[PDB]
């Protein structure tokens, strides 16, 4: 969907409507903690809206925004991101910041998660039809943006004590829940591309396509916010006693001169049993740029590990030329199974072929 960096436009309409939908649908028996956190969320409507548009303006964005796409049908290196994995990453960060009362930052992250959900609920994104593949990509989003006011909805159809919402709370595994919830909306979106929204179809078809995918984006966003309010009100932990199949690193590089690096970068772990795994951190684009925030996903060789089995974690640099760079990370977070399990301020130089321990 379109958005503008000042937190306006289609993306902003979707999250704003998301909150309003939820206010309308919330049943009488909702816990008081949930209503209070909803009030905190509304105190932070600006950041919700800003985060819902920011990813399109992020200087660190991938060149073709590859991670804003996801097809719902289709261990020595890091794994790339998709619209679906970003929803999960930003949701964990949001829950993490919420638990410590950092509500402005939490709500921004929440908004970012919702940017990615909103995208996978377009027709073009879950169909993988880019602006390069089709003139209709931009045309359709502009058509929707111009008409966004007429596609606003103010209820999901049902109160929060009813099926659509209670089904959202049934699965305490947030990540598994989110993936299949998003999957359902993205299949309807991809279906709408082929049935109504592509350049093969008519203006009436586009109108119907916008009506349905915008309604779905708003209803689905309401559901995510609902899940979020329950999660942070109960301190729900979605990772509890689950095998760590993979780790996600979220690394903020300092904005200081020459803080970034082009040297080889590795993330690594050592278990209680003395076993190690190391991966190179190397995303498609230009990693570890001064002031950027990079995301890496690492798949574990051993699929039967609990988080507490991971005793040590480090990052390690290796000079690419005869002149060792220096790299200065501001902070690194490590996420396992939907929970931030390490939040390490660094703010110090890693000079040549040095290792820095993050746990
Ligand atoms: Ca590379
Ligand atoms: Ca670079
Ligand atoms: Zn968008």
């Amino acid at each position: 969907w379109d958005g503008k960096i000042d937190g306006t436009g289609t993306h902003a309409m979707i999250v704003t409507q998301g909150v309003s939908i939820l206010e309308n649908d919330l049943s009488k028996n909702e816990p008081e903690s949930v209503r209070k956190n909803l009030e905190i969320l509304k105190e932070n409507m600006h950041e919700l809206q800003l985060g819902s548009t920011y990813p399109d303006y992020d200087k660190n964005a991938y060149d073709l925004y590859q991670d804003h796409f996801w097809d719902p049908d289709t261990l020595a290196y890091s794994i790339p991101d998709t619209g679906e994995s970003q929803i999960r990453k930003f949701s964990a960060l949001a829950r993490y910041e919420w638990q410590r009362g950092n509500y402005k930052q939490a709500t921004f992250y929440l908004g970012e998660a919702m940017h990615y959900f909103g995208d996978i609920d377009t027709p073009y994104h879950p169909a993988n039809v880019t602006a390069v593949d089709s003139a209709g990509h931009v045309k359709f989003e502009t058509f929707a943006e111009e008409r966004k006011e007429q596609y606003k909805i103010n209820t999901a159809g049902c109160k929060t004590n009813e099926a659509f919402y209670t089904d959202i709370l049934k699965n305490k595994d947030f990540n598994a829940w989110s993936k299949e919830y998003a999957r359902g909306f993205a299949k309807t979106g991809k279906s709408i591309y082929y049935s109504h929204a592509s350049m093969s179809h008519s203006w009436d078809d586009w109108d119907y396509a916008a009506k349905v995918t915008l309604a779905n984006s708003q209803k689905g966003t309401a559901g995510y916010i609902y899940r979020f309010l329950h999660d942070v009100s109960e301190g729900n932990d979605p990772s509890v006693g689950k095998n760590v199949k993979e780790l996600v690193a979220y690394i903020s590089t300092s904005g200081e001169k020459d803080a970034g690096t082009d040297d080889y970068m590795y993330f690594g772990i050592k278990t209680k049993d003395g076993k190690t795994q190391e991966w190179e951190m190397d995303n498609p684009g230009n990693d570890f740029m001064t002031g950027s925030k990079d995301t890496y996903t690492f798949k574990l060789k051993d699929e039967n590990l609990k988080i507490d089995d991971i005793q040590n974690m480090w990052i390690r640099k290796r000079k690419y030329t005869a002149f060792s760079d220096a790299y200065k990370p501001e902070n690194i977070k490590i996420i396992a199974n939907g929970k931030v399990v390490v939040d390490k301020d660094i703010n110090e130089w890693i000079s040549g072929n040095s290792t820095y321990n993050i746990k």
